[PDB]
């Protein structure tokens, strides 16, 4: 397979992928932080997995079905939802996210303007702004953050801990082929009023990467016992591309626990 070898051995998910999913040009030390957890090719599975795990004419068929069934909960769905999209978006299309946020319940849109699929890299501010604004109902280059590491099925991962202690976190779910990194600049707007969590999916970013095929139930398992191993009751979710899809199937499975949904270019099931 030379589409295997490419995002492989070459690198060209980070290298190329990556860059046509942001508006903006970003520079060397930003790219630095994404090329960080897969210098080493034999890391670089979650790159050519996560792709070939989407929702496209009705394959694999345990996505398409996971998919439509949380896809299905949500349109069922009283919890507040906060809808970002940009043009010409990736995952979404413009008219189709302005078009969602009409049939959810309860759900506010946001134009982005300018965007593909990083939305965070191209305006963390309204982003993080109109979450905040949102929350109150209910750029950085470098990652200042503290690391700290829960085990987790035998592995370690990494994640963001910052604001207060008390009252209902807020989970940040990344996608492929960012980390946490891609919440640096979003983070900041919400940490003075609500504790931020951001973790590192297994095998990306600064968590463990073991000898995985990297399927999305492996992220399931991982992310499943991830939130059981910090304690976390209630949440609210802040969640973008395959973090979205993490996102909205524990949503489904615990849907009492979920006080709100923030979600931006996410996974749907493709006709075509």
């Amino acid at each position: 397979d030379v589409g295997r070898k490419l995002i492989i051995d070459q690198n060209v998910f980070i290298e190329g992928t990556l860059p046509m999913g942001v508006v903006r040009p970003l520079t060397e030390v930003e790219m630095d932080h994404y090329r960080e957890p897969f210098l080493n090719p034999v890391d670089r599975e979650p790159l050519w997995r996560f792709p070939n795990e989407l929702p496209i004419a009705g394959e694999p068929a345990n996505i398409v079905a996971l998919v439509e069934e949380y896809m299905d909960w949500l349109h069922q769905s009283p919890v507040p939802k906060l809808l970002f999209w940009g043009t010409p978006g990736v995952l979404i299309p413009p008219a189709e996210a302005a078009r969602l946020a009409k049939s959810l319940p309860n759900c506010k849109a946001v134009d982005i303007g300018p965007g593909l699929n990083l939305l965070q890299e191209d305006n963390p501010d309204l982003i993080g702004s109109e979450i905040a604004r949102w929350l109150s109902t209910l750029i950085g280059t470098g990652f200042p953050f503290d690391p700290h590491y829960v085990e987790v099925l035998g592995e370690r991962m990494h994640y963001v801990d910052v604001g207060p202690r008390d009252g209902t976190p807020v989970l940040f779910l990344h996608g492929n082929p960012t980390s946490s990194y891609v919440w640096r600049n979003i983070i900041p707007h919400v940490a003075p009023t609500h504790r931020c969590i951001a973790p590192d999916l297994i095998g990306m970013g600064k968590s463990d990467k073991p000898d995985l095929g990297y399927f999305f139930d492996d992220h399931v398992r991982f992310m499943d016992a991830f939130i059981e191993a910090l304690g976390l009751e209630e949440v609210v979710l802040v969640i973008h591309d395959w973090g979205s899809a993490l996102g909205f199937h524990w949503a489904k499975r615990n849907p009492e626990r979920v006080k709100g949904i923030a979600f931006m270019e996410f996974i749907r099931p493709i006709p075509t």
